[PDB]
């Protein structure tokens, strides 16, 4: 994994990380979604991502 807006982890500002997301795998021009890994909960880890 790594974090492009904040450090090196999961995405806490999930709106934004939202289109971080889109441009990160897929959904480069296209809104993309996050999902929340619940150990943690706040891991907003892409849905196609690490």
């Amino acid at each position: 994994d790594f974090d492009p807006t904040e450090f090196k982890g999961p995405f806490p500002t999930i709106e934004i990380c939202s289109k971080y997301c889109a441009v990160v795998c897929n959904y480069t021009s296209r809104p993309c979604y996050c999902v929340e890994a619940a150990k943690e909960r706040d891991q907003w880890f892409p849905y196609c991502y690490d």
